[PDB]
């Protein structure tokens, strides 16, 4: 039940010691981070965000007015170029706010939604890596809001509906929810972390979600809503996120033209549902072990042949699956059939397709499942109406279960 | 017709001292960038291409195992942790080869086709840096095929062929080509080099493809073709670049078990069709001065009102053209309806859907377009009906046009 080992089971991805803490994502694993990217940019123009991207390394200087250099700059990498020295990003906070910056804001643009798939790097210790849980390259479904103080109510709400619509979607239904609030190295008037920790906890209580102060746990500038998640085996993972920041927006010259004509600083938010998009997988992969639902398969479809009689019969069928958008593989070797079913069977791929004899009229299928399951011989056509519903609609259970 | 010009009228990109050479994508650019993603992810599929991904850093050791050390030191960006030397990656070409290194390959698996979005960075002088054409990081539609020496063909005219298909696309056939012979500091015998480049020279007489010699500008490693299109103004730009490589694969350990069950190294064929996509965008905003085809429209639908009396139909109209596919603004601004429409005809939007008291009523919209063209009042299914034909298509001109 080790997504380390099914991943290599599975062909998902490798790692090795010349770039420890970093993902070779092969084709089957990044076709499950694609599907990620498809389902989280659905939720994108769903909640009315925009996608963004910002430079990969910044100037040190611009990470030295955020406070993050005095804090953690040990977890940072670094690289230099004509006398100046660049730091490679481990959070895409700055660079939002500097896209906010181009072009004088107003207050008709607020609330303004910007998110990113910000692949980031943190200098992590080689004893801390294990699997894609800890990793040193990570990919954030990253988003910061730019809104007022009279919007952040119905901002934090809107992100608040976004975890658990996202969530409902793998099955977690079970989530605990903490409120971290500030630490003893932080930055930041007392009053400014009064009201942002309240505003957190104000929205909980709207919502009707019970949750628990984690003093000490917040980030030095904003206290954040933690959300974590519970596996079919009860295993805690911390994975969402949803921090209140009046700090880093003043600190970057961020400003916006008020109603009433005047300076004024934008609130943030900073929210992330899945986390680490590498670590949602390896949470995914041992939550279904490695029976990933239909919409999120390497490989959703296998057909097979008995002998060659059916080799052109096979060709088509997965021509015609392939046009129709389902991700389907040809079986053509020459091995017997049980013995085909049983590889593909511990290569977790949701439906296998028999094409004997009997199908060389009928133009249909002999459709069987992962799970041993027999779903007997109709249409083509209709496997593939009934697929398409799969997919489209995201179902954690397949035909017929 | 410049197109840093043009891309900070048109909400594109922007750059800053603070990460020279290196792309701040706004929402607008970003949809230009991802919308060019599916275009290409549609031609991997059906040239049967594989899609990884690598780490953005690897051990130096390695960058000294192909000689690139070497060579390129000044260009690459090094990076320390725990006493070791990491580099992020110039080129995704031994990225590509660890992939194909796990897992014993035999010549079933050939000829294997590996396609990655890369995201490169080279060291290039300040000095040296000029908009999207020249900056030190940038994105390479990159792919790397393994094959037999029987299969070179089967693969170089598959990638020529992908040459002249993506380029027809934006409208590109005004195309010479160039063939780039060996250079004094090389590696492999000179036997490589006659039979590599010859190679490469019949498959561009194979295709009926005038070309010119390019003595000594090839790469260290392998002669290359390089592909310059002309824009409308007649102008000269070099993206595409087809690598014929057999040295790095047997510098790199890669081998795979023949069809006698002895040991072979594999042929690598570098290719890369756009190039860098950023320089790419540059190209085509400048080729169209901002007026992009629909299908590469950033916003492709304003939708606006005369009166407040029409904001529940326009809404209504906004959720079915969003439904449909079309990425489509809603515009409810308390605004005269003439400045509306200057400022969407200035941002480029190919089509204005315009709703007065006399469109509710007769469930039509009055469309005429960034142009000043008038399609006058037409039937909301029939625009949305043209348009999903116009993007599918992915069709040059307009609407009657
Ligand atoms: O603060 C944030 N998130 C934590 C933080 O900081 O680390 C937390 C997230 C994290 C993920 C993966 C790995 N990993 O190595 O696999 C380590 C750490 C954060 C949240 C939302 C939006 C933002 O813009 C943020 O910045
Ligand atoms: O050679 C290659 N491609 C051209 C080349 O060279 O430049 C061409 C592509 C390009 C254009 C512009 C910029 N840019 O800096 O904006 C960078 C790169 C190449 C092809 C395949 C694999 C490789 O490993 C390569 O190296
Ligand atoms: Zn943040
Ligand atoms: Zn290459």
């Amino acid at each position: 039940r080790d997504h380390r080992k099914i991943g290599k089971q599975l062909d998902l991805y490798h790692m090795q010691e010349e770039a420890p803490g970093m993902v070779f994502w092969h084709n089957d694993g990044w076709t499950i981070f694609r599907e990620l990217e498809v389902f989280v940019r659905s939720k994108l123009k769903e909640y009315q965000y925009q996608e963004v991207k910002g430079p990969f390394m910044m100037d040190r200087v611009l990470w030295e007015k955020t406070g993050h250099w005095d804090n953690y700059k040990d977890a940072m990498f670094t690289t230099s170029s004509e006398n100046r020295e660049y730091c490679i990003k481990p959070m895409n906070c700055p660079g939002h706010v500097q896209i906010f910056n181009q072009g004088l804001k107003s207050y008709r643009d607020l609330p303004l939604r910007m998110a990113e798939f910000g692949s980031c790097h943190r200098n992590e210790p080689s004893g801390s890596l294990h699997g894609l849980m800890r990793v040193r390259g990570f990919t954030q479904d990253d988003a910061h809001i730019f809104c007022t103080e009279e919007q952040i109510r119905d901002e934090v709400n809107g992100c608040i509906r976004l975890v658990y619509d996202m969530y409902s979607t793998f099955g977690f239904e079970k989530i605990v929810v903490k409120l971290s609030t500030r630490p003893e190295k932080r930055i930041g008037s007392d009053e400014m972390w009064d009201r942002a920790e309240a505003d957190l906890a104000v929205a909980l209580e709207e919502n009707n979600i019970p949750f628990e102060y984690q003093l000490g746990e917040g980030a030095f500038y904003a206290p954040k809503i933690e959300f974590t998640l519970y596996d079919c085996l009860d295993r805690a993972w911390q994975c969402g996120t949803v921090q209140l920041d009046f700090s880093l927006p003043s600190r970057l010259s961020a400003s916006y033209v008020g109603e009433d004509n005047e300076r004024k600083v934008p609130v943030m938010i900073h929210r992330a549902i899945l986390g680490s998009m590498e670590r949602f997988i390896g949470i995914l992969t041992e939550e279904f072990a490695g029976f990933f639902p239909t919409w999120l398969a390497p490989v959703q479809v296998v057909i097979m042949n008995i002998t060659d009689s059916q080799s052109e019969y096979v060709n088509e069928l997965t021509q015609k699956l392939s046009n129709a958008g389902i991700r389907v593989k040809a079986d053509l070797r020459n091995e017997k059939i049980g013995f085909k079913i049983r590889e593909h069977t511990l290569r977790r791929v949701p439906y296998m397709l028999v094409c004997g004899d009997k199908e060389v009229e009928s133009g249909k299928v002999a459709v069987r499942t992962r799970r041993g399951k027999d779903l007997g011989s109709m249409d083509v056509n209709e496997v593939i109406e009934k697929l398409q519903q799969e997919i489209r609609s995201r179902s954690l259970k397949q035909l017929e279960e």
